[PDB]
């Protein structure tokens, strides 16, 4: 069925904890894959050391700049870039993990987990899975944001990968 992976999560050196994702492969096939071999490292990079780097309370908490490490950067195992797969599933409500972006078709390796429904979202965005467990993990980090994004602690995935 659908992968599940997961996000083990230190914020100042201090393990918060893990967050399982469910990833929606049933719906946006290509979108879920290249997350999954993101999270293993299988295709020699990926989210592994990589940062929380722009966190804003009462929205989301988005991650995964592996190659710049300041939200400017990462790349898809398929390449830089990839197209907008489709925006069936929509940011319905807390958990929800999405795909950042700098417009339309430009999904790379950034992510975000919602911590509110962000229906603006909704046809921009591409919603690939949520959170199964680590909700908590979640909220801890949507704390240590602020409202410009900046964090106000060190939030790093220390370790990721695929559970099934
Ligand atoms: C609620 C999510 O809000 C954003 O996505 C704000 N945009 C954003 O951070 N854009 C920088 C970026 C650059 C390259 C890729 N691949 C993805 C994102």
């Amino acid at each position: 069925g659908n992968p599940l992976v997961y996000l083990d999560v230190d914020a100042n050196g201090k393990p918060l904890g893990r967050v399982v994702l469910e990833l929606k492969a049933d719906v946006v096939p290509k979108t879920a894959e290249n997350f999954r071999a993101l999270c293993t490292g299988e295709k020699g990079f990926g989210y592994k050391g990589s940062t929380f780097h722009r966190v804003i309370p009462s929205f989301m908490c988005q991650a995964g700049d592996f190659t710049n490490h300041n939200g400017t950067g990462g790349k898809s195992i398929y390449g830089s870039r990839f197209p907008d797969e489709n925006f069936t599933l929509k940011h319905v409500g807390p958990g929800v993990l999405s795909m950042a972006n700098a417009g339309p078709n430009t999904n790379g390796s950034q992510f975000f987990i919602c911590t509110i429904k962000t229906d603006w979202l909704d046809g921009k965005h591409v919603v690939f899975g949520h959170v199964i467990e680590g909700m908590d993990v979640v909220k801890k980090i949507e704390s240590f944001g602020s409202k410009s994004g900046r964090t106000s602690k060190k939030i790093v995935i220390t370790d990721c990968g695929q559970l099934s």
